[PDB]
């Protein structure tokens, strides 16, 4: 019981995809290796299935096809991703700019206006061209600042005309805890058997994030936001951290477990420094900003895109590592009762009232003038075995998003300025260290045939944003 009335009509729904979960094609179109190919050829037991997104779902050959069916589901907006290494193959400017790359993107963008749909870009999706890892380890040097900066600078200047909403980083968060601590993300660092330090290396690779987010986010301030009167922001993801009880050790708990969630990159871009527990508990290991790069920080974004699956709650805990840095407890159940329903692979619960208190929260803490949900979906099982007919009824994820604009419509009343929802994977695609087990999408996609086929949330989709 939540209808498009109940939202401004100011209001955009869309979905979302990324270039390296999407695209394939990998070799194809002198497209240049990203640390995602190389990870998953020389790293397929670090696969659940061993795959990779060597085809991933092939929309770089079908994106005609792609943009229909996003138009039968009358999308207002499709987010996706560039591959840098699809436009410089290097990623430096010396190594090339790549014209099958940018003829590709220039196509896909044509054709989504084309058919009403306004196209939103991101720049980085977790897909670094392997030169740059190789030559001096990607964001492990203040060397991918301007790297970053010119790559961002060809695209304002390349597609930038038609373009009006640019995100800088998807998940900085779990590019680098995932990548740099566990070692299940590439580059594969920092866990048991891994290169790297994961008590130093998220650290430094978050800090170089920032100093890339901000030249680029200046970039465009001053060269291009003037003439193509776009707008440019950083999707930062959280879970809700729910007190496991009213007690202030678990208040505590919540407040650090969100700061190193989420005011790792928020405070930066409030207040120009890491958020207080940060600094207590991480100290010498955490890098300081120069006075010059505090204050060109502050505000440092026109939007915070916000991505969302789930909550969890959260106590005072009892080898130093990113992972145990803040002190906090996870843990899913209370008195073994869920926090909400669990789904396939454990990890996420269905919560929508998390979502609610954590847009709430961000406006309180952070002041966000402009909030978008820019990942909201589920999760469910890739069932081999059962009929597409069956496949298709995802009545569990119809109810899903409906709660969800549920809470995100409570926010708006609340006076949180969220302007979008984005529902996260429109099509079925590539799971990162899951590869193929599961399936996110509102289009069902045969990951082998790649034909696409609408599931039930895709119509009760289309019929809400019709409303
Ligand atoms: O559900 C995972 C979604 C991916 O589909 C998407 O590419 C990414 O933005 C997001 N990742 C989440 C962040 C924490 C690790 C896995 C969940």
């Amino acid at each position: 019981v939540v209808h498009r009335r109940d939202f401004p009509q100011d209001f955009i729904f869309g979905a979302g995809g990324s270039a390296y979960q999407c695209e394939g094609a990998y070799n194809e179109g002198n497209r240049g290796p990203s640390i995602w190919d190389t990870f998953t050829q020389r790293s397929p037991a670090k696969i659940s299935d061993g795959s990779n997104g060597n085809q991933a779902i092939n929309c770089y050959h079908m994106y005609k096809e792609d943009i229909k069916i996003m138009k039968q589901t009358g999308l207002e907006s499709y987010r996706f991703s560039i591959s840098w290494s699809r436009v410089l193959p290097g990623g430096r400017l010396a190594a090339g700019v790549n014209k099958d790359g940018v003829k590709f993107y220039h196509d896909f963008i044509d054709e989504l206006l084309a058919n009403g749909i306004k196209p939103s870009v991101t720049l980085f999706h977790w897909d670094l061209p392997q030169a740059l890892e190789d030559e001096y380890g990607g964001f492990l040097s203040h060397r991918i600042v301007d790297d970053f900066c010119e790559y961002a600078e060809f695209c304002f200047w390349e597609f930038g005309d038609k373009i009006k909403y640019w995100t800088t980083f998807n998940e900085p968060h779990t590019f680098a805890v995932n990548g740099y601590a566990l070692g299940e993300f590439a580059p594969g660092r920092g866990g048991k058997g891994d290169e790297g330090d994961p008590a130093i290396e998220p650290y430094v690779v978050t800090h170089n994030i920032l100093l890339a987010h901000k030249a680029a986010v200046e970039e465009y301030r001053n060269k291009f936001q003037k003439c193509q009167e776009g707008e440019i922001g950083i999707v930062l993801n959280s879970m809700w951290m729910e007190p496991l009880s009213d007690v202030q050790a678990d208040i505590d708990a919540q407040k650090r477990a969100l700061d190193f969630m989420l005011g790792w990159f928020l405070e930066p871009l409030t207040t120009g420094d890491y958020p207080k527990s940060m600094r207590e508990l991480v100290k010498g290991r955490l890098p300081k900003f120069s006075a010059d790069d505090s204050e060109k920080l502050k505000g440092c974004y026109d939007f915070i895109g916000m991505n969302y699956y789930t909550a969890t709650y959260v106590t005072n805990a009892v080898k130093l590592s990113y992972e145990t840095d803040d002190q906090v407890t996870k843990t899913f159940e209370r008195n073994q009762k869920p926090i909400g329903h669990a789904l396939y692979g454990g990890w996420q619960h269905v919560v929508p009232w998390g979502l609610y208190k954590l847009l709430v929260y961000t406006k309180e803490t952070y002041h966000v003038p402009v909030l978008y949900v820019t990942e909201s979906g589920m999760v469910e099982e890739n069932k081999t075995k059962i009929l597409l007919s069956e496949a298709r009824r995802d009545a569990e994820r119809t109810d899903y998003h409906q709660k969800h604009l549920a809470s995100v419509r409570d926010a708006i009343d609340d006076g949180v300025n969220v302007k979008g929802y984005f529902v996260w994977s429109f099509f079925d695609n590539f799971e990162w260290n899951l590869g193929y087990i599961c399936r996110y999408g509102i289009i069902h996609v045969d990951y082998k045939s790649f034909e696409r086929y609408p599931k039930e949330s895709a119509i009760w989709y289309k019929n809400f944003i019709a409303g």
